[PDB]
């Protein structure tokens, strides 16, 4: 006998790939029965966005409160030397890789400033019931007059830096505050049974949301067309995943670091279907601390701040699609075009949201800063539901690494709190 989680999404993969292949070329579906037919993957969908509220804000008040303001001022330093060292590694990984194997030479035929000031406007929102559900995004229109309104989806930059400050002050109020942290420790713990209910429902969905995602309508533009430039982003983000990535939980611990790889089993085929790293941060959650015994104090902390900072796969998919549409034209792309092309991906990965399809957001950003149009992304977004899902699991996977990570580099400063 085996555990029933795993064995069975395994099994809604493979016959949720076997139906939406085979109901093409069966049957004739028109457009309103293919939105029914990926019904019970949108149920799915907003039952796992549905609890990424509570599930953030009691993890951050409570993952801060249990450190004494100075070991928390160590774990936060050691986060996010860890961040910029895997964003730049799996940037300069994805530019050695692009303009070697240069997938876009004879194919050709076939507001930066405003949108990284709007990083900062969301991390200190103006009200926290509005920051639960709408961000703010600023455009500029007449000389020029900024103007800013609010828009949909839930702010997380915003309650992540709340949170964090409300954790620091809790944890550093004593007996006065002590009733806060039972509240958010209780609260904690039962967001997380919820997420154990909706891991009963993710095999059923998950054989529908990917059933319902390759019934599109044409297989030969991501085969052939825009061929080798995939092979370019799969590519990277293999050496990455795969090699570079378990190198840097071998180095610092000495645990075998693919045992802790096939630990991650639910989240990575998770964000593998669903293509949404903050819908599946309840599943890094769970599968972490309770597969790979790594300690509560720590990824209460890491897990929430590295799913909408620690973006690697789209890090890499930034540094490769903005060269390869770049080398759709006849740029000479010199030497110092290609500095600035690492520096801006590194923060576009920093700005990008862990919402589906974040990732031609952000490219707007990148192509702009070296001079391509915004409209010669049109290219890209054709396959952009398959490459978003591998550029997934690689951010999932680097936000579960670094649990690891972070905790052996601070095994002593746990030790040191006792009775
Ligand atoms: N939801 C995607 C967005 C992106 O491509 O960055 C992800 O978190 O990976
Ligand atoms: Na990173
Ligand atoms: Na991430
Ligand atoms: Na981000």
């Amino acid at each position: 006998k085996n555990n029933w989680v795993l064995l069975s999404t395994v099994a809604a993969v493979v016959l949720g790939i076997t139906t939406g292949v085979l109901v093409r070329e069966h049957s004739n579906l028109s457009t309103l029965e293919k939105f029914y037919f990926a019904f019970p993957g949108e149920i799915l969908m907003r039952m796992l966005k549905l609890i990424i509220l509570p599930l953030i804000i009691s993890s951050m008040i409570t993952g801060v409160a249990a450190l004494d303001s100075n070991v928390s001022g160590k774990i936060g330093l050691r986060a996010v030397v860890y961040y910029f060292c895997t964003t730049l590694i799996a940037v300069i990984l994805g530019i050695v890789l692009v303009v070697s194997i240069k997938p876009g030479v004879t194919q050709k035929v076939g507001s930066t400033v405003d949108a990284m000031l709007d990083l900062i406007r969301n991390m200190f929102p103006e009200n926290l019931v509005q920051a639960c559900f709408q961000q703010y995004k600023t455009k500029r229109e007449e000389e020029y007059k900024i103007v800013g309104m609010y828009s949909d989806g839930i702010n997380v930059l915003g309650l992540i830096v709340f949170c964090l400050v409300f954790g620091l002050v809790i944890g550093k109020m004593g007996e006065k505050g002590q009733i806060l942290v039972d509240f958010f420790n209780a609260l904690s713990d039962a967001t997380m049974k919820i997420v154990q209910i909706i891991m009963c429902y993710m095999p059923l969905g998950i054989l529908f949301l990917i059933a319902g995602k390759i019934i599109e309508v044409e297989d030969w533009e991501i085969f052939r067309k825009l061929g080798l430039y995939m092979a370019t982003v799969l590519t990277g983000l293999a050496i990455h995943s795969i090699v570079i990535l378990p190198l840097i939980y071998f180095i610092v611990v000495r645990k075998n670091p693919f045992r802790f790889a096939m630990g991650m089993a639910q989240a990575l085929l998770t964000a593998l279907m669903i293509s949404s790293s903050s819908a599946t941060l309840p599943v890094t959650f769970r599968c972490a601390e309770e597969n790979n015994q790594v300690d509560k104090r720590i990824t209460r902390f890491v897990l929430p701040v590295g799913a909408t900072i620690n973006m690697d796969g789209t890090a890499l998919y930034e540094a490769v699609a903005a060269v390869f549409i770049a080398q759709l034209n006849d740029l000479d792309l010199g030497i110092g075009q290609i500095i600035t092309i690492s520096i801006t991906a590194t923060s576009a990965s920093i700005g990008a949201a862990g919402v589906p399809q974040a990732g031609l957001v952000t490219m707007v950003i990148v192509l702009s800063a070296v001079g391509l149009p915004a409209e010669d992304v049109t290219l890209i977004i054709a396959v952009d539901w398959l490459l978003d899902r591998f550029r997934t699991m690689v951010n999932v996977l680097g936000d579960a690494f670094g649990t690891g990570i972070v905790e052996k580099l601070s095994k002593k400063e746990l030790e040191q709190m006792d009775v």
